[PDB]
C-alpha cells in the first residue's frame, strides 16, 4: 500500500523542475523536501506519492468554523498520511496531530527592500530604516505584515508580549489588507513597494530569497523566537515512531546539514 | 506522590546555592534547570524532588555488558521518573527513554586558550602539535565514535590511541586542563557550555569555529510513562511563552563577569 | 615497406606549413609531432608516411553501435600502423590499442577570456552564470562522463543538459568561441593547448586555477603489433637524451609571439 | 598462491607503525606503497605479502660481473614477484623488466639546507647560494652527491648535457665520497653540513622532507628532467597486463591523486 505524502509548494523545499511537462509522478517535484521523503523512504521501506495541498496553506483553525484547513486539515481528516513539509511546530497543532523531532531550526525575521549604498575617507557604507522588531512597532511609515492562516500569524495573534501585543494589533486592523496569501506575493510586495513594506517570514527562506538574484531584499535584526520544521503524522498512527527515529538517524549522519548546505548555500548567486 | 527529579551538577544548568549548608530539600539548588523544573512542575501540577545522580555521568552504554549509566540509567532501571538536565538528543537514547521537543539548541565546538591558528576543526585534524579530546561516557565521544564523517573518523582515530588518555572525566576538569595547557590541548564540548565559560572570569578561553553539527536538550521520561506528553505540551507552551529565551538571558548573559 | 602514421591537425603539434601547395609528401607538415615521428622512425629505422585522420576526431565509441572513429578506429580497423598525435591515453583506449610510454605530461584545465571569479573547478561548477564546454569525441568529455567525483558529477549533469549545444566540433572552435564570448564561455581542454594558445597573440585568454587531473601523450599502435617494444624503448631513450624537453621548449616556447 | 612484493623502506612509501613490534604480516608497514598494493590487490584479485629487499637497494647493473643488484636484481631472479615501490622508469630496466604506466610523476632536485632570512623597508627576504644546476655545477665550495646504486646516479653516469657531465666528472673523483647509502643518510648530511653539502634526489622526497619538522631544509631551482615511477614485473609475466589495467583504473578513478595528496600535504608539519 502507497501512502500520501501532502505537501506545499514552496522554495527550496518543494520546486518544480524546468523540464516539468513531459515528467510524470514524483519525478517532476525537486527540493529539500523530496530528498528528506526520499532519505525517509531509504531508512524505512514503504512507496509514497507526493501530492500538493488543495488550497496552498500550511494550516489554521477558524474560530467560528472550527475546521482545520490546509495540510494540517489534510492530515487531521484523514486525506493524507505523512506531511513533509516546512511545517512549524506548534503547541496548538501538536494537539491533533504528531510531530516529529525538527530537522530544521528557524526563527521568525523581518524582510525589507535593500537600501541604496550611501556615498558619504571615501567608504561605502549600508544604512536601514529598520534594525530591530521594536523600532519597526514604533515606525508608522513602513507597513509590516505576515502571511495569512500561517504559523507567524498565529504567533504574533497569541503574544502576550508587549512589542509583539503592539505589532498585531497594529495588523489586524490595516487598511488595505498587510497580509498576503503566498511566500511569493510578499517578497513581490517587498520588491515593488520601494522601501514601505516589511514581510514577517521564517529565517530560512528569507535567507534563500536573500541569496538569490536579483538579491535587492535583506534581513534586518535576528529572529524574534526559535523553531523547527517536523514532520507531521495523524495522531494514533504507526508511522509516528519510526519517522521520528529516521530523523533522528539522518541528523546524527549528518545528511540534514549536507542538504541543508547543498540546497541553501551551494546554488547561491551576487 | 513526590516525583523524583535526576539532575547533574553543571553550571549554569545546576549549581549548588552559597548557603546550601543551610538549607534543605530543593532550595539548595540553583541554575537554568532548577527553574524549568519549577515551571514544568507548575505546568502538570505536581509536587517534585530534586536529586543528584550518583555518578556524575550524563550516560551511555558499556560494551560488552549493555547495562545504563548516569542519568539515562537511572531512568531505564525505574530508579527516576523524569530527567530535567542538559541531556542531549541522541537515536541510541531515543529507542531507550522518551525524550520530549528540545528546549534549547546546541552543538560541538572547540575551545583553545586566548590570531586563533587553529580555527575550524579540519585545520585541527590537520595538526598534530595540538591535542583535543572529549568529555567521557557523554554524546560527544558517542558521536565522534560512531562518525562515519571522514574528518571526525580521524579525530576519533587520534583520541581512541592517545598517551596519556585525552578524555576528561568532568567538564569543568576539561576546562582547567585547556587552561593550564598553555595552549596545547583543545576541548571539545557543547556550544552553550563553551559559551558560558568563555563569558565568565578569568575569560583565558575562547571558542574557534562553528558548530560542528546542531543537537537540543531534551526533558528525558522513562519509555511508556504517562508524563511524557504533558512535559512536551508544557516545553511548547514554555517555548511559545518566550519563558526559555528569558531564561537563556538570565542564566548566561544577565550577570557577565567579564568585558565584552 | 612505408609505414601509413595517422596524425591529426593540432596546433603546435601538426601544421601545414606556410607554403604546403607547394610540397608533397611529408614536407609539407610541421610541429612536435612530425620532430617525434621522424626521431621514431630514426631509431627504428623504417620509412614512414604522414596522413591526416579522415575525420578530425582523437577516437571514441559511440553507444548502440560499438565502432570507433578518429585515429583509434583507424588503428583497430587496420587503416593505421601507427599513431603519433596528441593521443590521451585512457582505460578504455588502452583496452583496444597499446600504448607506450607517455611522452609528454598534461590535465585538464579551464579557460575563459582575459582576477578571475571563476577561479578553480568548484567555483566554475557553482556559478551558473558561465557556461563551459568540452571537446567533441574527445578524452575529457569521456573523463567527465564516467567521474564519479561529485563536483565532475554535476559539471557533466549540466554539460549534457545544456541550451544551446556547449559542446564543439575542434579546439580553435572552442578558442574562438571563448575569445568572442566576452567572460561568458568557458573552455575545457588539455593544459599543454591551453599554454600555447595563452602564449600566443591576441593574448586575450588565460588559463586559471591548476590541472583537474594528470594524464599522458602516448605513441598508440595496434593491439598485438611487433612495433609497441620499440617505440617504447624510442620514447624512453628520447626521454632519457632530453629530446622531448628539447622539442617542447621549440614548439611551446622558442617563438613566444606574445607579451608575458 | 600468494606472490611476493617486494619494496624499499623509504618514507612516505613505505613506513613501519610506531606500534609495530606487536603487529604482523602486511600490518606492520603503512605509507603511499601499502595504500597502493592494497588497491591493486581490491582491482584484481589477489593474495600478497610485504617484504623488504634485503641489501636496501632501489636496483643497479653492478659492472664487469653484469649482476643485478636491489629490487631490480631480485626481481629478475625470480625471488620477487612484482615490485610496489619508488622505482623509476628507466631505459636500462626496461629491458630486463616489465613496467607499467606510471603512477606518479617526478623529477631530479636539488636540496640544500635553508639559509637565514636575510635581515635587510623592514622586509625579510631570503637568498640561497644556490639557484639552478648550472650555478652549482660551476661553483667549488658547496660539495653535492646522489644516491649509491640509484637512478639519478646513473642518470649522470650517461648524461651527454655539457652541465650534467660536469657534474658527473667531479662526482667520480671526489674525496671524500659524496655519494650515500640511503636517503636519510644524504638528509642527515645536508642538516649537518651547514649549507656545504646539496643532495639531488627526487622532487616527490624533497617534497616531503621539505614539509616535515623541524624542516630546515628547501629545494631550489626547478626538476632537472621528468620521470616516473611505475610497477615493475619480470619479463614475460602475467601480472603485467592486469597491474597496467589497475593503475590506469587508479589514475582515473582519482584515487592516486587523494592518495599523493593525503600523504604528501595533508600531514604538513610546517
Ligand atoms: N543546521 S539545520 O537548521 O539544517 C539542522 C537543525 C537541526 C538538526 C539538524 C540540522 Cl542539519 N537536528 C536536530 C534533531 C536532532 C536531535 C536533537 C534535536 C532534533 C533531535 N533538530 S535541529 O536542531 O532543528
Ligand atoms: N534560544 S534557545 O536555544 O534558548 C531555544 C531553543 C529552542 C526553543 C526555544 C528556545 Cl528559547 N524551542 C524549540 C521547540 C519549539 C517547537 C519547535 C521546535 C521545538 C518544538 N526547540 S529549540 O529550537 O531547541
Ligand atoms: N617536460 S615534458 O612534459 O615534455 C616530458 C614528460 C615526460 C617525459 C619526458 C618529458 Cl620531456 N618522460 C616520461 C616517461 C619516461 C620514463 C618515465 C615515465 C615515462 C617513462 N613520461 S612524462 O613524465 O609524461
Ligand atoms: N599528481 S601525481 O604525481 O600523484 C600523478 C601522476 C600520474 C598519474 C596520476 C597521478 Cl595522481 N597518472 C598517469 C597515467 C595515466 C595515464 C596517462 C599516463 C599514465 C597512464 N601517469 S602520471 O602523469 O605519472
Ligand atoms: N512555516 C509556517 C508558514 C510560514 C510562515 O508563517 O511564515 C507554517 O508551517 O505554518
Ligand atoms: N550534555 C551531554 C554531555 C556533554 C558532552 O558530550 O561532552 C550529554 O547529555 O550527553
Ligand atoms: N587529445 C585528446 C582530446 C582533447 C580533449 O579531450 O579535449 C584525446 O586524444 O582524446
Ligand atoms: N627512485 C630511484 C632511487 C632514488 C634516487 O636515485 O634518487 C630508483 O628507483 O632508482
Amino acid at each position: 500500500k502507497t501512502v500520501v505524502v501532502t505537501t506545499i509548494l514552496e522554495s527550496p523545499y518543494v520546486m518544480m523542475k524546468k523540464n516539468h511537462e513531459m515528467l510524470e509522478g514524483n519525478e517532476r517535484y525537486e527540493g529539500y523536501c523530496v530528498d528528506l521523503a526520499a532519505e525517509i523512504a531509504k531508512h524505512c521501506g514503504f512507496k509514497y506519492k507526493l501530492t500538493i495541498v488543495g488550497d496552498g496553506k500550511y494550516g489554521a483553525r477558524d474560530a467560528d468554523t472550527k475546521i482545520w484547513n490546509g495540510m494540517v486539515g489534510e492530515l487531521v481528516y484523514g486525506k493524507a498520511d505523512i506531511a513533509i513539509a516546512p511545517l512549524t511546530i506548534t503547541l496548538v497543532r501538536e494537539e491533533v496531530i504528531d510531530f516529529s523531532k525538527p530537522f530544521m531550526s528557524l526563527g521568525i525575521s523581518i524582510m525589507i527592500k535593500k537600501p541604496q549604498k550611501s556615498k558619504p575617507l571615501t567608504v561605502e557604507r549600508m544604512v536601514s530604516p529598520i534594525e530591530s522588531a521594536e523600532d519597526l512597532s514604533k515606525q508608522t511609515e513602513i507597513a509590516y505584515g505576515t502571511l495569512d492562516s500561517g504559523s507567524t500569524k498565529e504567533f504574533f495573534r497569541r503574544s502576550k508580549i508587549a512589542v509583539f501585543d503592539k505589532m498585531w494589533t497594529y495588523m489586524r486592523s490595516a487598511e488595505p489588507s498587510v497580509f498576503v496569501r503566498t511566500t511569493a506575493e510578499g517578497v513581490a510586495r517587498v520588491r515593488k513597494s520601494k522601501g514601505k513594506y516589511a514581510y514577517l517570514l521564517e529565517s530560512t527562506m528569507n535567507e534563500y530569497i536573500e541569496q538569490r538574484k536579483p538579491c535587492d531584499t535583506m534581513k534586518v535584526g535576528g529572529n524574534l523566537d526559535s523553531k523547527g520544521y517536523g514532520i507531521a503524522t495523524p495522531k494514533g498512527s504507526s508511522l509516528g515512531t519510526p519517522v521520528n527515529l529516521a530523523v533522528l538517524k539522518l541528523s546524527e549522519q549528518g545528511v540534514l546539514d549536507k542538504l541543508k548546505n547543498k540546497w541553501w548555500y551551494d546554488k547561491g548567486e551576487c
